[PDB]
């Protein structure tokens, strides 16, 4: 199981910061891309990511996950549609440029959508006056200068097994703010006070390196 | 006061959903852009955002804010530098493509920096396995489908003035998670338990429309 | 109610041979297209037919039909999807370039697809030796030099109402070779001999101009 | 005896679906085309198909057939002219974009013309209202989902030799709709009832795999 | 009756030095050509000279003559074919780039071919050693600096009517070297000594302007 | 000694039909040109013909002749200027686009100018009415179908040495029309009746292959 | 007497900073240049500066001076040649890119040559080590921070008329470093100690605005 | 230690006249640059000199100097900033196009700036009338035909150590016109009469080669 990236932008370069060590195949039609992809220590596959026979050429079936990021949403959607006809199980992460098309990328079959231009534009217009939101996003989601965001799983037979959010007191015990809990494909933001934790649940929250460290300790029993 | 936009992408289009009805002047060299900018109900100024004389031609001095989003960070930086030479007061929001260049846009004189490709790429790599963080960002920062992030100010003569975060009990009172407090240019994420609120402080948090309303009530009168 | 054409090619031009006298609106982004479109006696709408806001600008909702034929299947698919989110009733006729994408075009929401490239290329390989098929296609489906394909509806109170296909004996009476009968969205090619006609049925036949005239009379009053 | 293809499009790619296994020379001047051609399993000769020296380089002389599909009818007509100047015998199959030029493709020398854009354009305009015709052509000339078009010869000493059309009663005996009969270079569509079959005639008809198979038996032995 | 020019090169600008005073319509697709064509006191028609409807648009039927000079031979031919399809009578002067195609221009329907590239290439290799031929062509066919080639008609009731070439003694009486004599469509280069002149014959030969005036006088009245 | 060719048109390719078997080097900057240049059996030198160091690179000093035919007159002139700067003796044959620049190539330092565009334009305007001149240029200077122009040298101790033009009676003895006589750098078109031939003079005239052969014999031995 | 400028660059723009107030015609091929030229307050003529007819359209004849700065030395040379055909008197100032062509620009007819790329590259290579030379040129010929270069003429009835270099002792009297002396068309840098001044001689020297001011005083009255 | 050059122009070509034989590495993104750079005897690094990772790859750290001259002031500035973030010691020589940006190039960290466009344009306006200045610049800074600009160090134990400019009398002794004295980073143009020389001072003068040679000897041992 390996990672396939369709298209190449700064996004997919930043993506290879955390996959550089894993076998990554980049599928793009432009030749000039070969140089850049090999600069990042990834495999390059020359072909058209909108063509079904070329998606297979890059082992899309049986692959760990596919990241789609082409030059228009038109191409991005069409590429997704191709993957779903090749393998309906493989995880698809795709970038959406236009807001209109977030819905389309999902209906094409993308598992998770990323809308960086929708965010950017929204953060711009809000930050005209103040935009403390903007510098939050910049410092937590972009730079992670002091704080980071974490997905921590509750392991089987955890200390928090069957413990309500109220009793768990996660924020004061560990320092991490609890944003929400994830089960399956579903995230419950700001969970009810008496929600009960299970093994396999995902805790999502903001915290510094140490507060995160305390969190991981606080969970295994 | 009016808003000047340098360059044109989907970001700046998405940006105009919120200023649509305000005096917005878009400065770009490409002729094809006039067509789209007039489609969005904004003014068009034909010039080179990197040339100082064209920046003045677009009323950058004494403008409310300038948003900089050009085709490369090279240009973005060069544009900012031109603005800082016309007016060192005017608020500058700029989007950075490469990570290495976030530091540079600040040194050039940008007030708030946005890094959509840094976020996008980082979200991509971590969402290969799970990515509940990814769908959080998607549903609150991008789509605002159920929840939203808010900046509410503490009015002069507030009910919460001189009251600590522990005493304020804002989470249990209103439903809104308090992420941080802004004073001046400084955002304090997860503020000290005994931190004292002042008039003019900005509350940054996540909430549903109703939970937001209860917060607005909870401050004034 | 009018016809909207997304994109411009020789197909969409040949299409105006039969609507030449109707309000046809052509939506395309390339400026060069205007000149050609106005030489055809057609309305031109400048815009991106993959952008929902531009499709609506072209009065796609409540139009007679939308013809989609863009530079790539990628865009053609995307366009269809956008139309389908503006109006799910409007009839969509779309041209597929690649074979793999005929079924993508239907699953996007096009009511009728055409694969001129697939027909053409398949016909090529088959005409290397003989190819009486190719000259059938050319002389009947392209030039209509002597014979034509016809769709003739069986009107209310028709002479043929409730008459069996063998009993009707249309080929020997009229001259027209009956290929199939259409009801609703379903075409029964070579219908069983004991099939009954109803008012509303469509007869699909090959025939000479006089032979077709003879059919129109044998049906009504 | 081998096949020469001048120009590269989705049509010529679809051609090699049926030619894969035989010796094909593809002549175009774009280099990008080498890649797609060798992964299609054909020989590639880089050069200008409108230039006679390059056509000769591509073994047009004494080829089984030459298929011409260039970017404009200008080039396609010029190409055919060249081929006829090298070899006036070789079967020329050429694709006409514009209607006006179908007449010219023949006058230049092409033995059979295909006009995909003309067919497509006409099917579009017709299918606005109903278009059961479109879905016939789609499901028999393109997809061959249930029915196909056949060209079966009458072999030497066949059961049907010297038998009249009415006497042969082919539709009822076999299930196949007889469209026409080919003698020499001409197709007689809907032949007279008393037409006599000869060894060497070609039957052009519509039928399913079983009906087709029944037809081949019905003639020989 | 008026002159129609397809395409635009330096040739066609030089052609206009002697029609400037007549109505000339240049038919080209390039917008840039408009500026140049109006700088010569010539009319501009915007259109595709290989498309028959654009050819008709520019009054090709009933035009005095059509000059065809397009960007490739492929086109020049296609253009000529279109003109011949509108009017089989109209005089066609066509410029030929490749030698291969001098034949094809004539078969397409050109009344006179000009092959400046062929002439030029031959003069090049020829003039490496000597090329006295080269400076003749330069000084008589290009510059006409002292001499020039003449076409002079023999008027009705001419002093030369019925006089043989020997008896007429033209070179010695007038100074004009006779190259040939034209009747109908036939050009006799170096006419035999006993060739008899007729009213309507064209004398073709080289001469200074005084030698030409001498000939004019020597034939008429 | 060898031929150096700056630039590449159909002119230069035609030029090579007569040198094919000589070491000819084509100096051009374009990569596409390599293909075509090696397709004619010529050598490719990659350089900028207007850059003197690249000019030297291609053995311009001490080369038999240099043929200049670049894409604009600005370039052609420039080139000629470098070659003259590298060597004032070397034979330069140069093609002229605009009439304005025939003077400029000669002053730049070209030995013989060819102006096919000027010739072709004049022949166009001329041939609207008649143009028997046109078909002469076509059949004698371009195609040489039955006649051609010759340059025949008078050998040392020729039978014509010291014989006058009248006494030589060349036309009547040989069949060749004499146009002019070449001495040194000077061409005397239509030489006076009493011009005395010398060993080294060049007879320039039009003739059939047999008429030319007759002349060669008539002069020597 | 007005100024014609051929071609547009930052140079010709920097030029108009000192000319704005006088009649300037700018001749350029590119349309985009119009807006920037009228923003600079000079007349713009659209046309080909390498063509005589267009140069005449731009009023080169009897202009005060013509400045030539086209995109290649090729064009600049051709351009100058054209001007010299129109007016052999007009002062031609031209900019040389390549060093090899400075000699060509003069031989073409340019009165003064400026070689900014040659000065630049030369200053780049020297300054690797020290480069106090680089900062002199920058601070005197470019920025004129504290000092600049002067050309003060010696008027009729001059105090210095007939006085020698040693006796005039110009540096000690005025602070101005005497660089050279202009007589006719020729500058004598660092003249003999006993050189005697004349009215109309031009002094070329380096100085501050006060030092320069004293020199003007020092000469007249 | 070696020299790194970012971007390529005739400036950087002229630069290699003085380092031709030294290890020069040229960093540019355009493939086409490769061939030109290797014709100059320099090394080519393929990369984007605005990307920090690519400046690193070019060994910018600890290089002798870095010369920046890119397509636009935007890119030139970005480059300098990248270098200063890699090494804040390395000497940066950069070329500025626009006047506004000379300010910026230094503020980005360039040790020495050159503005060939500013000089050139300034000289143009100045030289419309006379311009002996321009011919100083041309013949001394550009061509160096008779006289050169020089930087000579006063070595340790110099004859001139601690001698004033009045007492040194360098102009009358050696013939070189003393312009300024350089110490550290500062140039004192036209130094005071009684300025004392020190070991390590740089003398900036204008001299003939013998004049300069005479200075080198007057200065040592």
């Amino acid at each position: 199981r390996h990672v396939v990236i369709c298209g190449w932008s700064e996004s997919t370069l930043e993506c290879l910061r955390e996959l550089r060590g894993s076998e990554v195949f980049v599928l793009a039609e432009d030749e000039n891309v070969r140089k850049k992809v090999l600069r990042s220590g990834a495999n390059f596959v020359h072909g058209d990511p909108t063509r079904v026979s070329d998606l297979e050429k890059a082992n899309v079936r049986g692959a760990r996950a596919v990241i789609v990021d082409l030059e228009s949403d038109s191409e991005t959607i069409h590429c997704i549609l191709g993957i779903r006809k090749i393998d309906e199980s493989v995880r698809i992460i795709a970038e959406a440029e236009r807001y209109e098309n977030i819905e389309q990328l999902r209906m094409a079959g993308a598992d998770q959508v990323i809308s960086p231009f929708v965010i950017s534009g929204r953060l711009m217009s809000r930050s005209i006056d103040d935009g403390y939101e903007a510098m939050f996003v910049q410092d937590v989601l972009a730079e992670e200068s002091t704080r980071r965001m974490v997905e921590v799983p509750i392991p089987e037979g955890s200390k928090l097994e069957g413990v309500s959010v109220l009793d768990a007191d996660i924020h004061d015990v560990t320092g991490v703010i609890i944003i929400g809990v994830g089960r399956g494909d579903e995230l419950i933001i700001d969970p009810p006070r008496d929600y009960s934790f299970r093994a396999g649940d995902i805790i999502l929250g903001i915290g510094k390196p140490e507060e995160i460290e305390r969190l991981k300790n606080y969970i295994s029993a």
